[PDB]
């Protein structure tokens, strides 16, 4: 298995843009449509490790902790190095899920 029930890093998810998410919005730097992910602080949008590394790049260069998987719905904690699930992520996932199913 399960993921992390809290981490010390839930206090910088920030509040859900208005205009909701898009699950397949690309990446904001090579526009790839693969193993994106939504950043829980600013809400851009960049691919997964598999792919160019460019969320991992966006972690690097501005500390934002946890990020949401347009594949999965499930957040990682680039500083905790896992799965991350509570109620405060329930919002954010339940409004991409919608937009995805
Ligand atoms: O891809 C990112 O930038 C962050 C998430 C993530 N981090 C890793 C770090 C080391 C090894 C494998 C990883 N695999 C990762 O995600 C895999 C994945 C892909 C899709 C849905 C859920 N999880
Ligand atoms: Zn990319
Ligand atoms: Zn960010
Ligand atoms: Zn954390």
């Amino acid at each position: 298995g399960s993921p992390l029930p809290w981490c010390p890093h839930l206090v910088a998810v920030c509040p859900i843009p208005a205009a909701g998410l898009d699950v397949t919005q690309p990446c904001g730097d090579c526009g790839t449509i693969q193993e994106n992910w939504v950043c829980l602080s600013c809400y851009q949008v960049y691919c997964g490790r598999y792919i160019n590394g460019h969320m991992l790049q966006h972690h690097g260069n501005s500390g934002h902790p946890l990020v949401l998987s347009y594949i999965d719905l499930s957040a990682w904690c680039y500083y905790c190095q896992a799965y991350v699930h509570h109620q405060a992520l329930l919002d954010v996932k339940n409004i991409a899920h919608q937009n995805k199913f």
